[PDB]
Formats: structure tokens, C-alpha cells, sequence
């Protein structure tokens, strides 16, 4: 007989306790049972100042589970969601100041740049000495009967500067602020859809909020590791190795882990033409990805080497010459003798250089070894810069390497993108620093998984310093990461920092930031 | 969990042993991140699939917080019911919230244990070459009738 | 202060009823019924006797008496397809279960192979007496004869099949405890024989000589003296139970062999005494007519030794003593470097060992040397044993065998050496201190874990013997980690039961 | 159908059934019943004893509400789990009229400090005087913060009893207080297991110290106990194990000999005038290549010269007797004698012994074959100038590692459990130890949970009245409350209770005439 | 309080003189810390310990506010309770508060 | 401490422990022998605890 | 576990001695670090100093 789901089973004891122990232990505690959706809950902060315009837009927003601490968790179990969620303003500015700020709502669709243009729209407006707070709902527009996790098209809730913040005083150190709290809520409609255990992954996705490390002091670097050490604006973001698509995809050549290169070293000289040279070998890929090239090939050296001098020491510049040997041995003790650090090379062996395209087309080639053949691995460890120069690893379009097609992302409708700033040993480049164009963590996943992120949304993570300083990040499709602003100063920025997913947002969309 | 009783198994070997806790539910687990105490009992599901003409049985007890589980006879003498190796429909357990503090933090140990223990041995009338045969026994669990969480947490909020 | 709110709140979470021991039935045995056992032999036979349901196994070292009835239910567990009947006979106080067949002229009951429900009975509370002592035997018996043979079709394992019927028991609804007694307190003729037996087989000496438990051996006969205490305090052995070696005084070659040819011989005074004149720990077994000739150095040209190692006792001072090497035991006066005299403890006692000084020491047996050809486990030999003037024994008691238990004891040619021992050392320190409840006609009786299901009976009787159910369990099968578990006052000549693969 | 329950089954009549109800009655006439006679009537607990030297506010008696201060409700205790209610205390002072005091018992709340102090006099106490020629009466409400309590909590009330004024005696003794205890008609035990179902998840202090003196040999060196010691430090390297299971030492708690090697090298010493040398190697190891079990204490520099006579030595190391391991023939050995044990480097005859067990490993002894041998440490002596005991000096004390040691802890001082050892011009021979036997083969085989700044303190108590707390550390040692204290009125015949957890660095207690 | 008392103390020897307060008691000297004035009476459980060999009495007298509360015979001579050496017994008096004023500062 | 030649001067430097060589003959992986992992003052071990290895 | 810890700083600014050495209390620093032995006392009587206060 079929046995039910619900179960259909016997039931069995043997010496019980009360029940009223469970009324005892609600006294205790006066746990109601679905307490989560009766509170709004905090969500950002935003500045109404006297040097913003009538329509400066102030908050963009759309429609998304994921903006509610709670509401965010109980979604990892299920599927799907519909209905509206509120959204309570708490505008608390003085008696005496004017000005006005209106609340639209745009149709999915609809851009949000932020003129004059969108007061237009129906809208509500609020005075600036309000005092109860104003409870917003942002209507489900949709054209499935339900959403799916990672759908992004909905409805916006925009708040535009209708009248600006006046105060009948104005004083020397001219500036004076009215500070917006946004908060949610579940609406009245709000219902989740079909079940999953959190557990079980879909087949043509994976939830965003595991692409960033909780804490900072996890995070690493993609180009060349190290500890983290803060944030980078850049006007164009530029990467082909260790970079992966939100498709699963690479235009680069090697595997996330950064666990070494593996090599031959080949015996063939070709290299002593002069007496000042250390010699060049030919290498031998172990393990290729595509096109033959090494797995973990450095990303970053340019035009040429040059092994005049090098007989002596390693000094010759902006060439990453100090690769680290260690042996691949399987049966007994080393062949090969002493195996010093060793320089990286691609292309054509001259008699005393080697000449490089930008591309890694031709055969590669290493620093000498004063011995005969090797299976290696080697770590790439120091970077040779220039006799003089500022600009940390990867600051030169012409020096980073390609294969085929070379990953950038460009500023995209006024979202900066950012580069992941790390510490690896250089020559004379005070604070050394590398270039990252995704954390080690966000490149280890986007390599195992599908994730759902779409062409033209952004998988935006809420960083929060020690002591309060916060600013947004969003992972675009493409893999890179955007910020808000161009020139947010970092520096500021407190050491150790903790990351929230706030949920996918609308590409376009400025993204907002606070740090003083 | 799934548990192997055998032709090899002893008149009280322990097949399973299990304490009241809420993260053995794929989802209540869930729930958890949620909140910073729970109380009273949750339920468990066994589905003794044997054939027919199996005999044995398998016995079900309930020990005091505290009062450890070696897994001799000696546990047999607890109060016990005992099902049946030919049984069909399932058995549904509950495993009674024994507590001295009023509500229970998440990280809480001591509690009773549902422990099964083989009362008498899965008897194949059936005997051959390459011998030994065993039964499935399936354990799926579920929150309790009286099963609630306390106090709310943001599930990004880590306790002292 | 108080108040009864907090025992109502106590009784909430934890739902005690106040006497709930009698509610539940509690394990007992399981009895295995073998596809080869023939008709009437007794599957079960058990007296009634608090001492079964742990709880009031419990309850009952607290009070001194006992009435109502038991009930014993029984959980036959065969597949549907076992053919098989099962009778159950009720047996008036004080007639015997002698063999199994006649008693089915009883008045008797069928239990079938294939019941789907367990069988409750309540052996019924017969007695002369308003109210039973905790060892009074004179009880009636429940015994559980095969009827019809248990059946199965199947052979293609064409034998050892079998079937597992399980006992559990409660008070009935009239048990009841008489008089209130401190824990620990003595009735009049005897202590509690539940303390006899460690726990644990990590606690397991044997009584004979100091070792790790290593299993047992039984025997149509048994036989000791030394350190064997009876369930009454005698003790006609020589020595206190504590294994702490013999303490000699040692005289010097006055009669020692004058025309030696190997290390002399010595004669020695006990110093302590618990009979007269015979050193408190003289090793009981050796070989009588022992030839100390040959013996310059090496002592591996002696027959039956009992080697000691040697150290000094209340010297007080410079340690004026030799090299104490090792010591040969001995007795009976010779005219040369023999020893002749044997089956007796009666002629003086002598030390084989290159010694000079006179004064007083401590021996252990340590060592044992032996034939080229032993097969048999120290004390085999009737003729070996040594008495003051009295051997106790046993024999098959009313179809019960004595075992041996045995242990390890370093012993020359012997491969896998060992030593019977008829009392382990815990039952021989008690039993030393304390007079014992077991009757003249009784058998206190424990039970024996290992793993696997295995379990046999071991009673003791009056005069301290160990004995068993069959003549040859295959004790091999068993595995160490052995536990006791006291059961109950045994008729003596009922028959132990047993229950191993 | 298929389901069994707790309690059912078909019921079957066999024979003579003869009429239960009508015996019942008849047996319930000839001995009355109540539903529980040992809540009826006061049953001895203990007596401690109270001397004239007591000043004001000394505590004579500590007593956390348990089960176990009553023996009926001790012994029921095994078959349950849990226990609820107050139990009533019947005390009486015994005592020459002549002699005159007060005595004053308070019923200390879970959250107070049961040390003494006028203090404690301040709070509901019944007082009874050395004359008042009658018992006093008096409850100990059970006073919760949990529903029910544990066999082992230990946020009990508490019982105190104070000298409240001193015992005065015209002539110039101590008297004797007994306690006799009740089930109040609260108590109630809780959740039923059966006995030998031992204790929670036998991480279970109480089973740390045995019951008995009988069973207390200890881990330094065999033998039958003679009391204790207290020094401002304490320490030891072998048979020593911490709360972890942790051990710095070489040695198995087993006690039992050492399974050693004899290489037939006689390592040309001078042919006369000592026995020689042989290196040694151990059959088996714990740790390091350290044998299992050579001696933790012997003197440095041992000079083996004029040996051959006698072993008349200096500063011993330990002589031990030996047997052989076991053979298949007759017998390879010859002979055997007394070996004398030593470590680090044969240097010359005489054997150069460090600090540290590091070195090679050496046995003094006419041995010349090869084989496997049991040797037993069996006796020991220093030069005549010495009287301490087996264990006193740091030096000798070998150490592989870390040697762990006790300070003075927190108004603690560690103690030594002396045992006799064989031993010669050294009065009264006796060999420390920083723990029990017991307490060495328990930490072996299960952790426990001793806290990182908690002990485990024990009630040790003299036949005559006398008593004292013993708490073991996290590191194994054994703690008292006080530098100095009469041990030697002890009665030899002691018995332990588990008193329960408290903590470290609060003084422990103590009542000796 | 303990007080001593001495076989050289002659008769009329005060051992103990205490006007009433809340100094008197511990719990009640505690709380006396919040408040600026009292009223009410105390009672008074005195005993004493000695060895039933020893003999004398001691006299426990409520001295009402305007009597001097040295020793002398005289002071016997108004209501007294009085406790043997051998009395094996506290004995129980009450101090009532006499007062001229309608409360007491502290 | 000390560690293996430098051909030359002073440096402030960092180093990645890479290769092992073991003895000329065994089968033990790293971290096999009891006496030859180090320590400060205490070792952590986990011996099998209620029978969980 | 305890005395009650009110009785710790005395009431009164005229009271303040420190423990290092005699003087008038004049004001106090702060430090990101701090480290004395002597006559420095935990709240559970343990003391790594030397000296009685």
C-alpha cells in the first residue's frame, strides 16, 4: 500500500513529557510565529543636500527579494516569488527647512537617467519637514505569472529632487544635508513559490551571494597572489588570465587555483652568445588549457628581455625575472643542481634576447639553468620594474598578454570599474602593488558553476569597513566589478571589511556608496 | 540516513543512535540561521522494508539525558517498544525535548537519545554459499507537532 | 521557601509516574532453539526469584523479603514458514526438572513456533511461609520443554539452523518487598552474593597465581586447596588471598647437602602463619621426588620447579646479602641434593639457591620450569596438588561440570602457557572476609558477556567451585572483553544453561 | 498488529493459580508497608568531629543537597537520572555536660560560598547547644534554577555547620557531632535508567578516586598506601596523565614490569670488582625509544665499583628481581640475578647518568647469554646521611620532556599519596605519587572534563570523624586547602565521596582534630 | 555582638550597653544607609555559652531614654529578664521605642 | 635557527617550504613519526575517543 | 565565584595610589599595549609580580 508523503506511519512512545513544558517555553520567550514579516528592517541611507538639483536622483530601486535581511535567507529554499514589497522613507529634517522630493515609479523598462525629464512621470512628492515616515509600495509588474531568482526587469521606485533643501540660513563652509533612510518590508502579497532544499542548485543558474568572501582577510588576488590591500578606480579594466566569465567561459589560459606552472626545462643551450648572459632554455608545456600554453603562464612582462648583465645577477628591468624552481621529482634525489630563480619569456631567441609579440604565439623560453634537464614547477615570486616608475602591475594596456580577445569592461552608464589591489614584492616601485580584475574566490567560482547573472544586470555586494564607511560593487556578466563613483577615496576606507549581498540591480544604475 | 541490519548483527547492537537537534532537517537546519533557540521534540520516520518471509525484530528506546549508550544488552532493559522485521507502513518516533533550561541554544548538547538496537536477529529461513544478507532500514526526519524557534537574529549577526 | 510548584513543574518536563519499575517488561535471556534440538529437551528452566528483573535486582538488596508472583514474557521470533511447538509447564514447588520428557505429564500449555504476539506468564507465587527470604529456593519452576521439533524446510545448509526466543520479566501485579535493610547489610547466614564476581574481565586474577585472564577450561573432576575459600569462610588452604608472594626466613647450610655438587639447598621458617608451620604463600603445585643434581647455574635441568624471584625484606640496613638470584620451592628432608618427600605439606620446607647470609626475605613464584613433553596447564595432576590434609573437590553436579578458569603464567616448554585456577581472586579475597548466602543444596549463578550473542552461566556452589551447563562449549569462540552479570539462586540440580555461537 | 508495545502480549494461565489476592493480604498484614519507608525515619550519615582548638566560624560540615547524603535514597540513586526536593537533617551534639558551645547549622543558598566567617552566622540559623540533650530538626529547602537537577550538579544548597562559639572544656578534647538524614516529603526522583548503565557518557569525575583505601596503589612504585603529603611544589614525568590524556612520561598505567632486552655484551668494565654492564633494549615503547617503565627517581653518577660482592651501592638506583619473558625449551637463561638499573652513557665502569632519560639505556648484572627478560623494580636505598623519600629531590626526578609540576595554587597546596617500597636504612621507607593507580589508568582511557581553572574535589574521610577535600586539576594533581594539617592522626581506613566541581582558585576545606 | 563575661566581673558590671538603632542589626544597619530616620522597637536574642560546671546570672533591662546606663544594684530594681548560665536556651526581649520625638534621625 | 648557504651578502627574505627530501629509503609520508613532528611546550594529539578513530 | 566587585576603585580622587610606585594621582594615559608585573594583581588573585601591595 502506498505509503504518503505526509506520513502515513504508526506512532510509538514510551514515557513521555507534558506539552504544557512547550507553553512554559513559549512564556519564556514571546516568539509569535512568523515575526519576520511584521517589521521593516533597515536598508540604506542616502544625502538630500543643498548643492544637488530639482531632479537629482537620490534612490533608484526595483523589485527584489533580496533587499530584506530576512526575506534574503528564506529565498535560498525557494524557486520563485511575486507580488510587491514596501519601502518606508524617513525623511527627519529640521522645522524650518524647505524643499520637496517625489517618488515615481517607471515601467519595467523605462531607463532611469535622472533629468528633469522623469518629474514627468505620476508622481507623489513629499515636504522636507514631513514626520511620520511614508510607506511606498512598489508594484509587481510582470509579464511571467512568476518570477524566477534571478529575473531583473521590474518596475523602479525612483525618489527625484522635485524642490531643493532650503534653508533660510546660509552660512561660511556653505553645505547643509537631510539624510533619506530607505527600509523594507515583505508586502501584503509578497508569497514565495515552489521549494528547493537549499542544497540543490538549478540547471541554468546559481544564487549570486556566493561570489564574494563574508571577510576580507579571505580574499586574494587573480593576477598574481597576495594579501589584499584595498580597492583601485580605474577608467578601463583590462585582463586575460584567471578571468572567467559568468558563462563559464575564458578568453584566458589557466585554471583558478594559482598552484604553479608546470615545465620541462630542455637541455639545448642556444642561449651563451655572450659571456655577460645567464643563458635561456627552451620550455615544454606539461599542462595546457588551450593553444599550448602553460597553465599559470604570467599575464604580464611586455616587448622584450634582455640578458645583458644577467650572468650576475637578476637587474634588468620591467620583465618579472624571478620565477621560483621547485622539483617535480617522482623516485629519487635531484638530477639538476642548485636550481636559482628563473625569467619568464615568450617568442623568438635572439643570440643575446628575446623578442616578444603581445600575444603568446611563439615558443616560450626561461632563464638559465646551469645544469641538465628538469620536470619543474615554478611559482612566479618578483617583479624587476623599471629604473624608475609609479605604475604598479598591470597599469599598461601594451603589457598585459593576450591569446585571441583580451576581457575589458569600459564605464558603463556611470558605474567605474575597479580594480582589486594586492601586495607582491617589486623593484623600485614604492608600495608595490598588482592588479586584479576578480578575487581569487570570484574567479574559483564562475569556473564550477553557471551563475545567473545577466547580460545587463549586477550582482551588487554591500562592503562595510570597520566603522561604518560603505560603498557597492557589482559583478557584471562580463565578470568585472563596477563602483559608483569615480574618485570615492579608498584611502579612508577602515582595514578589515565584511561583504552582503544586496541583491541583483539594474546595470545602468549609479551605483551608491558612502564613505567620508 | 539509511542504517545496514545484518545477518551478522548481535542481540543488541546498535544500528542507530540519534539525539533532538534541529539541524538534522534539511530545512529547519535552514530556519536556524534565523533564530537563537528552539524547543520540544521532532519526529523520525523508519521504513523497515523487509520481505516477507523474514523473521527478527528491532527495538526502539529512549535514553535519559545524560545515560550513556554502549550498545550492550543492557539497554534492553530500558522501557522499549519493538517492531517487527515483516513491518509495512512506517513507524513514526518522536523524540521527547527532556530539558532543564527552559528554551535550548542552538549549540546545546545534552539530550535524549533514540537509540535502535537489534532485539532479535534478522532469521533468513533461506541460508547459502557467499552467506550474510541484510535490510535496509531508512531513517527521514521532520519538525515535531510542538516545535518552535525563538528570538530572530538577521541571519548575518554572530552570538557572543 | 519551597513550595510543591516546583516538584509539579519537575513532573511536567520529565513525566515520572512514582514507581514506574513495574510497568515495563526488562530482558532477561535469550535462548536459542536449534533446528536440531530433540524432543523434550528443556529449553528454560527458571525458579521464581526476585533477583531476575534488574530493577528489582536493584530494589532487593534493600529489603529482606518477598512475596506475589513474576511474569515472564516470552518473544519467539520465527519467520511464518518455521513449523515447531513449544510447551510450557509449570512445576509444583520442590519436584525437580529432572529430564525433560516425563515432566509432560504436567499440566501444560502449547506455544507455537509462528505467534505473532509474545506469550505472558505468571509463575505462580506457591509457598508454605507467609513471606520468602532473598534466598530461600523452595520456590516453583517455570520450564519451557521442546514439544514438536522446530521444523524449516530449507536444507541446502544442511545443518545448524536456528531460531531466538527471548525473555524479558516484571513484578506482578502482588510483588511486593517485605522488610526494610540498609544497603550493604549482612543477613543471618550470609552476605549478598552478587559481589562474587567482578563487573568487568579487567579486574580477573586467578587464585592460584598471579596473571592476565586468558579463558576457561572445564573438567569432569576439580581440585585446590591453597587460596580456595568455600562460600562459609573455610579455608583449607594455607595462605591470606592477597597474592603478595611468601616471606621466608632463611637459615643457613646447617642442613644443606654436605657433599654438594650443585647450589645448595636451604632450610627456612615461615615467620607469618595462618596454619601451623606452613609459610603463609607456598606455591600448591610442584613435582614431587624433584632431583636438584645438575643444577650448577642454569635450573633448566629441573623438572618441576616453581622458580621465585628473590628481594630483601626489614633489613634495616647495609643490604649485607649476595646477588639473590633465584629460588627453587621444596619440601622433605633428604639425605642428599633431593627432595623426596611430596603429597604433604608435613616435612620442612627448603630454598634451592646459592645463599650464605642468614636472615629473612621475600619470594614470588615466577617462573615455571616443566618436562620436554607437557601438554597439560599447571595443575592437571591430582598427584602434583599439594594438601595439608584435606583436597576439596567437585564433580558433575547433577549433570553441571566444574570449570577451571585459566591465565597466563610464564612457563617454559608449555606453548601457550597457562594455569588453572579454581576461584578468581576477587571471589577468593571475599569469601575470605564474609560468609555467603549460597545453601547447602544452592547455586548462585552469573552470566557471561562477550559479544556476538554469546553468554553462558557460571554458579557457584557451597564450596566456592565454579561450575557450567555442558561439558564442552566452545569456549574458543568467545571473545575477552567478559562481563558479569548476577542472575539468581539456582536449584544446584537444575541444569545452567548456555549460549554461544 | 505488527508493532509491539512497552506493554502487552496475550496472558496465559498455566497450573495452579492459587488465589493471589487473598496471600497478598495476608503477607501486607505480616509486615505493614508504607509507600516509602525510607522517608519514615533518619538513617547515619556521618559524623565529623569538633575540637576544643576550633575557633569561631571553623566549618565542621560541607554538604551540597544531594542523594547521596542519605544511604537509602544513595543507593536508590543508581536507577535514576534525576532528583527534585528537600531532605531533613537530624543532628546531635555528643558530649560531656561538663563542656560547653554552640553549634549553628545554616542553610547556605546555591549562590554563596560555603567558606567560614562570622559572616555566615548572619542568615536563617538553628542553633544547638553541647548540653541540649536532644536531636534538632532541620529542612534544607532545594532552592533551583533548573527544572531539575543532574546526579552530578553542583549549584546545590548547601549544608553548614559553624562553630559559633568555641568549645570550652574547665579542665585541662574533642567531641563528636553525627548527621542523620531523611527524604523530605518532596523528594522525588526523576528520568528511570537501570543500574549498570554507568553514568553520563563515562566522562564521570566519580569515577576518578576508588571507594575503599583497598584498591589506592600508586603510579610511582607498587605497593599498599600509608597516607599522603603536602609540599609547595609537586611534580613527576611518568605514570602521569593529565585531563587530555596527555602523558610526558614513558610508561602505560598497567604497573606491571618492564619488557626489556639483553644484548650478551659484558661492556669490559674491569673483570673484578664490579658485576659489568649490558645496554638494554625495550621490547616495547609509548613514546621515544624509552623502555616501559624504568625507575622515574635514582641518583645521578652511578659509581658501580666493588659490585661483585653484593650490590652496597650509593645512592641507588633501583635493584630489581627478573624473570625470563618466555621460551620454547627448557631454558636459554642461567642464573638470573638482581639487575640494577641505569640511563645515558657508559663513559667508563661507571655509567654517567644525566637528568634526562635521552641516553642509551644500561642494566647492572651477571647476565651472559641473549634473550628477552622481565625485570620487576623491587628495592632502593641512599647513603646513611639521608632520610627523604622516594620522589623529594628534583634532580633525580628523570624527565624525557617537560616535567609537569603543582604550585601553590590559590590557597592549594599539591599533594604526594605515600606508598611503601622495599627499601633499607631509610626509616619507615615510603614513595610518592602524584596520583592513584586508579587515577592513572582513567585519564588514559577517557577524557574528562576538568576544567581549565575547576577541580574536582573529593571528600576523604578517617573512621573517626575526620575528613578533608582532594581535588584533582586539569593536570592531574591533587590539591588540599591548607600547608599543614595532622595527617598523621589519620585512620588508615579511608573512604572517598565525590563532592562535585569547584573551582580552582577558591580555598578547599578541612576538618582534623 | 559577642561580649566577654569574666569570673572577676563583680555585681552590677554593664557587659553590654547599646541604645537602640539600626546600627544593631546587620540587614537593617545596611538598608539604614537610604533613609535619614527610624522608628519601631528591637528585639533582642541574647545566650549565653558556658559550661553547665559554671554558675551566675546576667540581667537583660530596657533602660528607658532618661536614666544614665551605668552599673549599681539600683539598676536591677526595673522590669528585668534574666538567663542563667545553664539556662540552655536564647531568651527573647523586646526593646520598645520610647521616644520624645515623632521619629528618630539616624 | 639556521638554514642552508647563500653564495652571498644580507637580505631581508621570504621562503616557501617546496620539497622534502626523505631518507634514502621509506615509505612514511609526511608527518608520520610521532618523534619528529616539533614542538614550543605542548603537542595537540586525539588518540580514538569512544571508538570514533 | 566572587566577591562583589563595587569595593574596587575607592569613591574619593584624594584615595588614589597607584601601584607602581608612590604618589599624588595626577591624571591618566592611554596606550594601545599595556604590560606590568609587579604588584599587579588579576581579579582572581593570581599575581605574577613579587611583592605584597
Amino acid at each position: 500500500i502506498t505509503g504518503e508523503e505526509q506520513g502515513v506511519a504508526v506512532a510509538t512512545g514510551t514515557q513521555p513529557s507534558a506539552p504544557a513544558m512547550a507553553t512554559l517555553a513559549t512564556a519564556a520567550t514571546g516568539t509569535m510565529p512568523e515575526e519576520w514579516k511584521t517589521f521593516f528592517s533597515y536598508y540604506t541611507t542616502v544625502n538630500w543636500s543643498t548643492t544637488d538639483e530639482t531632479g537629482k536622483v537620490l534612490f533608484v530601486q526595483g523589485l527584489s527579494p533580496r533587499m530584506n535581511p530576512f526575506l534574503d535567507h528564506l529565498a535560498k529554499m525557494y524557486t520563485g516569488w511575486s507580488g510587491s514589497m514596501e519601502i518606508r522613507f524617513t525623511i527627519s529634517g529640521s522645522g524650518v527647512f524647505g524643499g520637496k522630493l517625489a517618488a515615481v515609479m517607471v515601467p519595467p523598462g523605462i531607463g532611469t537617467e535622472g533629468g528633469t525629464s522623469l518629474l514627468q512621470f505620476p508622481h507623489v512628492l513629499v515636504d522636507a519637514r514631513q514626520t511620520e515616515p511614508v510607506i511606498f509600495n512598489i508594484p509587481d509588474i510582470r509579464t511571467v505569472l512568476w518570477h524566477d531568482m534571478h529575473d531583473t526587469l521590474t518596475a523602479h521606485l525612483v525618489i527625484l529632487v522635485y524642490n531643493d533643501l532650503l534653508n533660510p540660513y546660509q552660512n561660511t563652509t556653505t553645505g547643509t544635508s537631510c539624510t533619506v533612510t530607505v527600509e523594507t518590508r515583505g508586502g501584503t502579497d509578497f508569497e514565495f513559490h515552489l521549494l528547493k532544499p537549499p542544497s540543490r542548485k538549478m540547471i541554468f543558474g546559481a544564487d549570486p551571494s556566493r561570489l564574494i568572501p563574508k571577510k576580507s582577510m579571505f580574499w586574494e588576488g587573480n593576477r598574481l597572489p597576495g594579501e589584499f590591500k584595498g580597492f583601485s578606480i580605474k577608467p578601463l579594466v583590462f585582463q586575460a588570465n584567471r578571468h572567467f566569465d559568468c558563462k563559464r567561459q575564458t578568453f584566458g589560459w589557466s585554471t583558478p587555483e594559482h598552484a604553479g606552472v608546470k615545465l620541462n626545462i630542455q637541455r639545448q643551450n642556444l642561449d651563451t652568445e655572450d659571456k655577460t648572459d645567464i643563458g635561456v632554455h627552451l620550455v615544454t608545456g606539461l599542462k595546457t588549457i588551450k593553444s599550448q600554453v602553460p597553465d599559470g603562464w604570467p599575464d604580464y612582462y611586455g616587448r622584450n628581455i634582455i640578458l645583458a648583465n644577467t650572468t650576475a645577477s637578476f637587474g634588468e628591468v620591467s620583465e618579472a625575472m624571478l620565477g621560483t624552481v621547485v622539483p617535480y621529482r617522482v623516485s629519487g634525489k635531484l638530477e639538476w643542481r642548485h636550481l636559482p630563480e628563473i625569467a619568464f619569456a615568450n617568442g623568438t631567441a635572439k643570440n643575446s634576447t628575446i623578442v616578444c609579440g603581445k600575444y603568446l604565439t611563439g615558443n616560450f623560453y626561461v632563464g638559465g639553468n646551469f645544469t641538465q634537464q628538469g620536470n619543474v614547477v615554478v611559482y612566479p615570486a618578483f617583479w624587476t620594474s623599471k629604473h624608475g616608475d609609479t605604475k604598479c602591475i598591470g597599469e599598461d594596456e601594451d603589457m598585459v598578454k593576450r591569446i585571441d580577445v583580451l576581457p575589458q569592461a569600459q564605464t558603463t552608464g556611470g558605474n567605474y570599474p575597479i580594480y582589486y589591489v594586492t601586495e607582491f614584492p617589486a623593484a623600485y616601485l614604492p608600495a608595490p602593488r598588482v592588479y586584479n580584475s576578480q578575487l581569487l574566490w570570484t574567479s574559483r567560482l564562475l569556473a564550477q558553476d553557471v551563475y545567473d547573472i545577466g547580460p545587463e544586470a549586477l550582482a551588487v555586494f554591500k562592503i562595510k569597513d570597520s566603522a561604518g564607511n560603505w560603498f557597492d560593487i557589482g559583478i557584471s556578466c562580463e565578470g568585472f566589478s563596477f563602483v559608483g563613483a569615480p574618485t570615492l577615496p579608498f584611502s579612508s576606507l577602515q582595514f578589515p571589511l565584511e561583504a552582503s549581498y544586496v541583491g541583483m540591480a539594474s546595470a545602468y544604475n549609479k551605483l551608491q556608496h558612502n564613505i567620508a
